[PDB]
């Protein structure tokens, strides 16, 4: 792909945080606590899953980002509506706003109603997300593996401004502390 120059520089807004997520202070890291973080609830907080959302909106044009995976063993990764629900129980899908891909218990899988799985040989270390707004594409890349493509979710229904969107996941097992990174340009 030739959608590096595209690039966006992206950083994560606390405001929408999760109450037990640490971000860094330059932004551009997250990562599960082992309890809350200390901070007031508002209305903007995802309350049900580790979830995060960058503070950029965009509602026209071409962007590009990438996002370090290395060593996890679930996220959510992509983007969403500005107005997708917050509290309470939901399903990542279009339907509800969201334009993602997954990994969960050792399979990568996309974000449709249902869910469909993805085929990757080489467990990417780094994804890059690209956004056509016009066009109504979100394409998702595997670094790692020389850019290859992932998954293309055409025909978006985008409806509204968009937000990057993150799940660093739980740490039930101990060995999903990692954090999501957001890689230089
Ligand atoms: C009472 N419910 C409502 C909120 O989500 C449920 C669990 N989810 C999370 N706990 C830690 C961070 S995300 C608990």
């Amino acid at each position: 792909h030739h959608h590096h120059h595209h690039m966006v520089h992206i950083t994560l807004d606390r405001n929408t945080a999760n109450s037990w997520l640490i971000i860094s202070k330059d932004r551009r890291q997250v990562r599960m606590g082992d309890t809350h973080q200390n901070v007031s609830d508002n209305k903007e907080r995802f309350s049900n899953y580790p979830m995060v959302l960058g503070a950029q909106r965009f509602s026209s044009g071409k962007m590009y980002w990438e996002v370090d995976v290395t060593q996890k063993e679930a996220w959510d990764l992509g983007v969403c509506r500005d107005s997708v629900q917050r509290k309470g129980q939901f399903s990542l899908s279009p339907e509800n706003g969201f334009w993602t891909i997954w990994l969960w218990q050792d399979s990568y899988e996309a974000g449709t109603s249902p869910q469909t799985t993805l085929h990757i040989q080489v467990p990417p270390c780094q994804i890059g997300i690209f956004v056509d707004y016009e066009a109504g594409v979100v394409s998702f890349y595997n670094i790692t593996d020389h850019g290859s493509l992932i998954y293309t979710f055409s025909e978006c229904v985008f409806a509204g401004p968009l937000r990057p969107f993150f799940n660093v996941g739980f740490n039930y097992s101990g060995g999903n502390a990692a954090p999501l990174k957001l890689c230089p340009l």
